[PDB]
């Protein structure tokens, strides 16, 4: 269980007045036909990033609403490096966030081929946000293991920005990539892990 | 969790019966600031593996057939890409805890922020990119104004408990960073953890 999120319309957030800030992120994501281990599908890679505050978190950032609009904003934030580029259409989501300042977090999802996914990585390391502001790039490993930890479940363990986690299972859900019973059984998994080992 | 320190010799005198791990851990001084006002101090690559887990590069050797040098640099140059470790790198070997039986030797060596950037570049073109190696990450080592920001937010991510205790091992007898300031940031971490839950 993780602390629900409001989701509000992207109407709802353009009517927004100045002391909103506002961001957003981009969850790139690709099918994935191999098998780790030659047994365990990978099914999709999702890309997230470790981040300059020690969380992960997806690519993206600040938008400044005074000059641009959503998009515009998102494709010059992206501290990927590159020439992908996001449209309205990648358009996923807006949540506000657990404050306490007032943030609203637009998240934006693209399916690429993971040879795409890959010169996303590339570009990224090469990026001039590297080393500073971002400290690597992370690929999501949705399956699990036999140990029913290994995978998915440790992954989800890790320490993130609380409003990725949400946006990465939102996702995730929405747009078919997971069951939600095996969101749910992965996400028990990882928070019973949390607590075993504050003991 | 204090893991008995011993010598090669004592490894390899446990005999047979036991397993060997030998990682790496690279870094490099970084006269960086973070927000042009917190020094970076170091950075100290460490990746996410294929089981979730936050490691260092490296993995089981087979002390049967191969040196543990030789054995790492062959798991290297599969996962990192060519980077090659001696003798001279060897820092330390301790008893994971159990019920399995393995000693865990690590490797360190310093290399320049230019030389760690040829190494994160070397990995996302390596042959094990996406298979048992999911990404390389830098360690923050300095702390933020809000005393969570940077290391003890990274000491919350979830690890191979092996490398957490070999990373803190190392920052303290590399002369990285002070005890006593590993003791607060661990404190922080936990106490993030905590109050998370």
């Amino acid at each position: 269980m993780v602390p629900e999120l409001k989701q509000i319309s992207r109407e709802e957030a353009m009517r927004l007045g100045p002391g909103w800030s506002h961001s957003c992120h981009a969850m790139l994501y690709a099918a994935n036909p191999g098998q780790l281990f030659g047994r365990i599908p990978m099914r999709f890679s999702v890309l997230m990033q470790m981040r300059f505050d020690g969380l992960l978190g997806f690519p993206g950032g600040f938008v400044d609403r005074r000059f641009w609009s959503l998009e515009d904003g998102l494709n010059r934030v992206l501290g990927l490096g590159g020439g992908l580029r996001l449209t309205e259409a990648d358009y996923l989501s807006s949540h506000l966030t657990e404050g306490p300042h007032r943030v609203v977090a637009h998240l934006y999802a693209r399916q690429l081929t993971l040879e795409q996914l890959h010169a996303v990585e590339i570009s990224a390391v090469h990026s001039r946000d590297h080393g500073l502001e971002v400290l690597g790039l992370v690929r999501v490993p949705l399956y699990t293991q036999k140990d029913r930890v290994g995978g998915f479940p440790n992954f989800l363990s890790n320490a993130f920005v609380s409003t990725a986690k949400y946006q990465l299972l939102f996702a995730l859900k929405v747009l078919n990539m997971m069951p939600s019973e095996k969101l749910a059984e992965a996400l028990a998994s990882a928070t019973e892990k949390q607590k075993k080992a504050l003991e």
